[PDB]
RNA sequence: AGAAUUUGGACAAACUUGGUCAUUUAGAGGAACUAAAAGUCGUAACAAGGUUUCCGUAGGUGAACCUGCGGAA
């Protein structure tokens, strides 16, 4: 059995110079065979007979949906992780803004949700990615909805301490 | 038309010299009203929110990358 991912138009080279990290978690460590197929430019990956191709499929399509290498492999390893994918969804005001209001100035914004609640998350024009435990994904996609949907910065970075803290804390 | 004699002089600034209004009294009294500050340490309070990944153009160019503008997820 197989499985095809597409490679997006930004992602493509990229993958091409670091292609040479991402195969041998594909081959020797999960033990499918790969071949990237320039044409449809996706990826094949089937299985040989020497449920390992969901993961490595997720490896793929992390790299894809454009975490880099180091973090398609911690979602490779470490079972407790997860990626949500959302778009805004929720021109001037309500797009050409709440993204840099999410990002915030050089991307301080993002990085401060990023370290708050131990994810990771790539941001397109519009799309969101985040990656990371279950409550981490939680609190992250929390705090972008709501500021996305209007909320004191003071508020929401308050909440973001408060939420770094509580997520480390025992009991 | 000039000079002095003027022929007869209406006029005349300035200088003495009393009643009028405005101000300075050098000053000095009188007897009214109002007014009158005695409180360590106070802050830096202060203002919006385009990141990543490729692509093209233009320049600075180890044609590597960056920057500016225009695109894609």
């Amino acid at each position: 059995e197989s499985r095809k991912i597409m490679v997006p138009p930004h992602r493509m080279t990229p993958l091409r110079n670091s292609w040479t990290k991402i195969y041998p978690p594909l081959v020797e460590h999960l033990k499918l065979q790969v071949r990237m197929n320039l044409k449809t430019k996706s990826v094949e990956l089937r299985t040989n007979p020497k449920g390992a191709l969901q993961k490595g499929a997720d490896f793929i399509k992390a790299f894809t949906l454009g975490f880099d290498l180091d973090d398609s492999i911690a979602l490779l390893r470490l079972d407790d992780l997860y990626i949500e994918t959302f778009e805004v969804k929720d021109t001037g005001d309500h797009l050409s803004r709440a993204i840099g209001r999410i990002a915030g100035k050089d991307g301080k914004t993002k990085f401060a949700i990023e370290n708050a609640t131990r994810t990771r998350i790539v941001l397109a024009d519009s799309k969101i990615h985040i990656l990371g435990g279950f409550t981490h994904i939680r609190m992250a996609r929390e705090s972008v909805v709501s500021l996305i949907l209007g909320s004191p910065p003071g508020k929401v970075y308050g909440n973001l301490r408060t939420v770094a803290s509580r997520l480390k804390e025992r009991y």
